[PDB]
């Protein structure tokens, strides 16, 4: 039926619905440290986020999303092996049931508690569903979770999750900071992939950061306690809502550092 994280609608059965789940430069994919070529040519990321405008926080049935004001650039990206300015529309989250796995990349093989998504849209294109048409559509800003101590900028997230725990569910989210969220330094891989639930368009330019970010086990905690159901119906918790990685194929990964 409705795809989803189950044995019955996850990951393995999303090609019957969306073909291009077997397509050429899908994600997410394993970094293989050794491999990824290091590129001088890759410029620094800019990261703008201080005039960041957030609007509602919504659980959709299969992660939650804090939305973002995209009508200016008022929070963009560009530089690293971006052209032109990409605007930050909305992020999300991917988690596990444990702490050692939950993340969609991975890096040598090993998986992290979760796993960031900044999702930005090319600006050439007028509007997020245009831009998902085109190769070079989205840039996605992706940051490993690890548990260790706790992340203060995501406090304020942790403490909204009680009143959107089931699907449909939103609450006003304004005033929040992204720029709490990014760890200290910048580096990153580089590949063009897709975006890792359906409809799996091969329409965005991956930049995964080398440094994870620590949270504590009682903030990973509360987002175990999110609902994939609507209210009243039976209660499945939302946990292991990612993806496995997919064949890198005629990719190559390039680092932005040595
Ligand atoms: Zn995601």
């Amino acid at each position: 039926h409705h795809w989803g994280y189950g044995k019955h609608n996850g990951p393995e059965h999303w090609h019957k619905d969306f073909p291009i789940a077997k397509g050429e430069r899908q994600s997410p994919v394993d970094i293989d440290t050794h491999t990824a070529k290091y590129d001088p040519s890759l410029k620094p990321l800019s990261v703008s986020y201080d005039q960041a405008t957030s609007l509602r926080i919504l659980n959709n049935g299969h992660s939650f999303n804090v939305e973002f004001d995209d009508s200016q650039d008022k929070a963009v990206l560009k530089g690293g092996p971006l052209d032109g300015t990409y605007r930050l529309i909305q992020f999300h989250f991917h988690w596990g049931s444990l702490d050692g796995q939950g993340s969609e990349h991975t890096v040598d093989k090993k998986k992290y508690a979760a796993e960031l998504h900044l999702v930005h849209w090319n600006t050439k294109y007028g509007d997020f569903g245009k831009a998902v048409q085109q190769p070079d559509g989205l840039a996605v800003l992706g940051i490993f979770l690890k548990v260790g101590s706790a992340k203060p900028g995501l406090q304020k997230v942790v403490d909204v999750l009680d009143s959107i725990k089931t699907k449909g569910k939103s609450a006003d989210f304004t005033n929040f900071d992204p720029r709490g969220l990014l760890p200290e330094s910048l580096d990153y891989w580089t590949y063009p992939g897709s975006l890792t639930t359906p409809p799996l368009l091969e329409c965005v330019t991956w930049i995964v950061l080398k440094e994870p970010i620590s949270v504590s086990s009682e903030q990973v905690l509360k987002f175990r306690k999110l609902n994939f159901n609507g209210e009243g119906e039976p209660e499945e918790l939302m946990v292991d809502n990612w993806r496995p990685a997919q064949p890198l194929k005629n990719r190559q990964i390039k680092a932005s550092f040595k």
